[PDB]
């Protein structure tokens, strides 16, 4: 589809049978979820923002499904202010910017 | 153009008479760039992303212009460690997601 950006480009994604609101995030090198359970053992990980630095925990090989579209790769899981879908997963599902 | 997100989406823009590379950030509500100085009043403004929040300096009713692309509107001006173009600009520029 063709988001447009009046307002913020919230769309459902399916982790874990669950069904979450999450952010279509250009600005984002990776995909981090506010807390939640997801098999296997994760590794440690330091992101960085806007105000500083959040400890995650990485999960590999994951399956998600954004809007629909299928994609199997790494989840962050931490103290995030929303779900955000980040550019690791927005290639998988074939999405760009145009203007 | 269409831009691809192999790599962080950064373009070049132009504003106060300079030149700067900025992020094009669809999970950005506002646009807010490095320290700088603007034409004009100012409000303060607290603006949280990942790690918590910032101070910065609202500034309305800027000229901006992104790939060649002119606009106006509100740039914020505070501590933060990249150069973002937000929303708030993205959508003047006809910008959307697509997949
Ligand atoms: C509305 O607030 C905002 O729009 N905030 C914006 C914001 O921080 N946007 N978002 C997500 C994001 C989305 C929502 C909230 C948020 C906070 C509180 C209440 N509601 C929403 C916080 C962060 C994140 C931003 O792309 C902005 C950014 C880009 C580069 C460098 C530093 C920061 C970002 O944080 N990117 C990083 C990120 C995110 C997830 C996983 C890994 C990484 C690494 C980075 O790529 C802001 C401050 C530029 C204008």
């Amino acid at each position: 589809p063709q988001i447009t950006l009046w307002q913020r480009p919230l769309v459902t994604i399916k982790i874990g049978g669950q069904l979450k609101e999450a952010l279509l995030d250009t600005g984002a090198d990776d995909t981090v979820l506010e807390e939640m359970s997801l098999p296997g053992r994760w590794k440690p990980k330091m992101i960085g923002g806007i105000g500083g630095f959040i400890k995650v925990r990485q999960y590999d090989q994951i399956l998600i499904e954004i809007c629909g579209h299928k994609a199997i790769g790494t989840v962050l899981v931490g103290p995030t202010p929303v779900n955000i879908i980040g550019r690791n997963l927005l290639t998988q599902i074939g999405c760009t910017l145009n203007f």
